[PDB]
């Protein structure tokens, strides 16, 4: 009875077709002929500088430490470049095709970007990036940018010549930026002078210049290239543009990438120590991020795209850049945010630009019905057909507001679970086809294993069952290691022999559809954003009175989970509201405003230990939530510190 059958039109329209048998049958080929699938999807949908020897053998792998070294290839031999499928081969037949519909944070800039400006645009910025700064096939180059089209041109420029990208989300700060540029050795940061959120000024030139500074206190040298959106090193974008000649303009070769040639990096929050660097390769991840876009959403050329996401998170990289654009998709590119300059802002991009298909974020939505479903009817929605969800559970409300108010109830919705690990959509609904619970990711993408391992036994869990999800095969996406460090690739995700550990959890039900409960690591999903508990505990520690902390996550309301920490100040230190301020400005300063500590609680007597001094976090996890019956606290070092706790938590409510 929980169940919400397909569109009568978009099973009429699907790629896959009108009835859940269509998609099994395809999945079960996948699966059953997995070489061969996949070689038909890359050589119909991708242009090849050359193709791999055998469609027999398009992937090899090792999923089990004990007979080797963890690795999967994909499309071995095989030529391609990312840019030429995202942009060239589109070009002349959709030239004057508009890839962007571009819309500043004020609604009166705007600008429609065809692929043909695109274009120009990519080549005169890759002549910058050769012929100025020397970036040559694998450099790294970071980029510090907002949500507008020279975005986008900077990620298939560096794509063009080789180059490795590394994206930094414009709301980290100088020291997040300082961080991860250094891990990366980037020869060169591309920023804008500012951004806009709401009334809000994001100055970026500035904040990239205190990470800039940073760097070079440690030695670095680094460039800096600013566009002007509203200076030492520091180059204007104009003023590269006038050292181009004007073939310089016009043309610019493409190199041509082996299959395994590393795209891009990106730091992700894992369960202990600070953001790592997942590598995503070339030819796999193109083809999956590709393949994923077209059948999630069910996109065909007449349709119009809508991703709200960052280009700082992955959810960006695989769906509103790569993806869409490989698929020659028209898309609206959102500077700004949901409710300047009210709450209707989106829903007035969607009926300006008739939108078809929008994929946004549980957090976001959330926020939008704490407005008022006025804002939403005062736009027009007649053109949405299909609606995404992406970063954390959805529930059920917030599902059926989704679909019946934002959808006016003609709409299909596609709640979609991956991780940046996994380079694109592994569970999710296809539009015509599926038929959708509230709150389900449903079923797997064409050629994914998933499983449900036993948390004591690590063993898969037959029919109904909960457990540990984890993929039991490859897939074209996967991320093929972490920067510099592939021996902690294979302790975080391949403990488990012949396994990909996902680190969530996820129970499956009697007709084969999966739901996933979260984290089961010390990971937080916090609005919709991946952050560890370490590097928050780091980032409060930093604070000169905060002699350690801990943090746990608990539930809230909007932003899902919240960020809970406890913590002990240096002795003879008068706790105020002006201290705990000024320790929530050290994690902002440190991490950035996403990282925001919502509740900071003193550990009077101190944190709960044990004997051998071992942090117990299931008590503060208990604490935060509530739950003060699941606590034996008499292996704890101080056992009363659990009155302490449970006393101070409820004086704060
Ligand atoms: C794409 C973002 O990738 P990341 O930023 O690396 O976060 C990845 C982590 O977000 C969570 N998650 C993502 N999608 C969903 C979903 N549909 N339902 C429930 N939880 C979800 C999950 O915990 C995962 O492991
Ligand atoms: C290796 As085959 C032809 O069964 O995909
Ligand atoms: C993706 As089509 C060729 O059916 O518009
Ligand atoms: C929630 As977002 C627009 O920073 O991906
Ligand atoms: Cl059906
Ligand atoms: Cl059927
Ligand atoms: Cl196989
Ligand atoms: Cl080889
Ligand atoms: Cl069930
Ligand atoms: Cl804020
Ligand atoms: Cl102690």
């Amino acid at each position: 009875s929980n169940v919400v059958e397909p569109t009568e039109a978009n099973g009429k329209k699907s790629h896959v077709g009108p009835h859940l048998g269509s998609r099994m049958r395809i999945y079960e080929y996948s699966i059953e002929h997995n070489d061969a699938f996949w070689a038909e999807i890359a050589r119909r949908d991708f242009y090849w500088k050359t193709t791999w020897p055998d469609d027999q053998h398009v992937k090899s792998y090792n999923f089990d430490k004990s007979k080797g070294p963890i690795f999967v290839k994909w499309f071995e031999g095989a030529v391609t470049n990312v840019c030429y499928n995202a942009l060239d081969r589109h070009l002349p037949a959709h030239k004057d095709r508009v890839c962007f519909y571009f819309e500043g944070n004020d609604p009166s800039v705007t600008e429609a970007v065809t692929y043909g400006s695109m274009y120009t645009r990519v080549v005169e910025l890759a002549n910058v990036l050769k012929y100025q700064y020397g970036i040559a096939k694998g450099d790294r180059v970071g980029l510090y940018l907002p949500m507008i089209p020279f975005a986008a041109v900077a990620m298939l420029a560096c794509a063009r010549i080789g180059a490795v990208i590394t994206v930094i989300f414009g709301g980290f700060s100088a020291q997040a930026l300082s961080s991860r540029l250094k891990d990366a050795q980037t020869k060169l940061l591309i920023t804008a002078d500012a951004s806009a959120r709401g009334t809000k000024p994001i100055p970026l030139k500035d904040v990239a210049d205190e990470a800039l500074k940073e760097c070079e206190e440690e030695g670095m040298s680094i460039a800096c290239l600013v566009a002007e959106n509203m200076m030492k090193r520091d180059t204007w974008y104009g003023d590269a543009l006038a050292r181009l000649t004007p073939e310089q303009h016009e043309e610019c070769p493409v190199e041509w990438m082996d299959a395994e040639d590393v795209l891009f990096l990106l730091y992700t929050s894992g369960s202990t120590g600070k953001p790592k660097a997942i590598v995503h390769t070339t030819a796999g991840y193109m083809v999956y991020a590709s393949t994923t876009f077209m059948y999630s959403f069910d996109y065909h050329m007449d349709d119009v795209y809508f991703c709200t996401a960052d280009i700082g998170w992955i959810t960006g990289h695989s769906y509103v850049v790569y993806g869409p654009m490989i698929h020659c998709a028209t898309s609206v590119l959102f500077e700004g945010v949901p409710n300047y300059p009210d709450y209707s802002r989106w829903w007035q991009l969607v009926e300006k630009y008739k939108v078809s298909i929008l994929y946004t974020a549980p957090t976001a939505i959330r926020s939008l019905m704490q407005a008022g479903d006025d804002y939403v009817k005062v736009g027009n929605r007649s053109t949405l057909r299909v609606l995404g969800s992406v970063g954390e559970p959805i529930n059920v409300e917030a599902w059926k507001w989704l679909r019946d108010v934002g959808g006016e109830g003609h709409c299909d919705v596609s709640d979609t679970w991956w991780q940046t690990e996994t380079g694109g959509h592994m569970i999710t609904p296809m539009p015509g086809c599926t038929p959708m619970k509230p709150g389900s990711a449903t079923l797997p993408f064409f050629g994914v294993q998933p499983v449900i391992l036993d948390p004591m036994k690590l063993h898969e869990k037959q029919g109904p069952a909960e457990g540990l999800l984890a993929i039991r095969a490859p897939w074209p996406g996967m991320a093929r290691t972490i920067y510099g460090d592939h021996a902690r690739f294979e302790k975080t995700y391949f403990g488990v022999d012949g396994y990909y550990m996902t680190g969530d959890g996820a129970r499956r039900d009697s007709d084969g559809y999966y739901w996933i409960t979260g984290r089961v690591d010390d990971v937080l999903n916090v609005s919709g954003h991946r952050i560890g508990t370490s590097e928050i505990e780091d980032a409060v520690n930093t604070h000169p009175a905060v002699v350690e902390s801990a943090v746990v996550g608990f539930p809230h309301n909007i932003k899902g989970e919240g960020i809970y920490v406890f913590l002990t100040f240096r002795q003879g230190t008068e706790v105020t509201p002006e201290l705990l301020a000024a320790v929530k400005a050290t994690v902002r300063k440190v991490i950035g405003p996403l990282a925001t500590p919502d509740v900071m609680q003193v550990a009077r007597v101190g944190l709960p230990k044990t004997r051998s001094g071992k942090i117990v976090r299931r008590i503060l996890r208990k604490v935060s939530a509530g739950q003060y019956t699941e606590l034996d606290t008499s292996t704890l070092a101080n056992p009363d510190v659990v009155e302490d706790l449970i006393a101070e938590h409820q004086r704060l409510c």
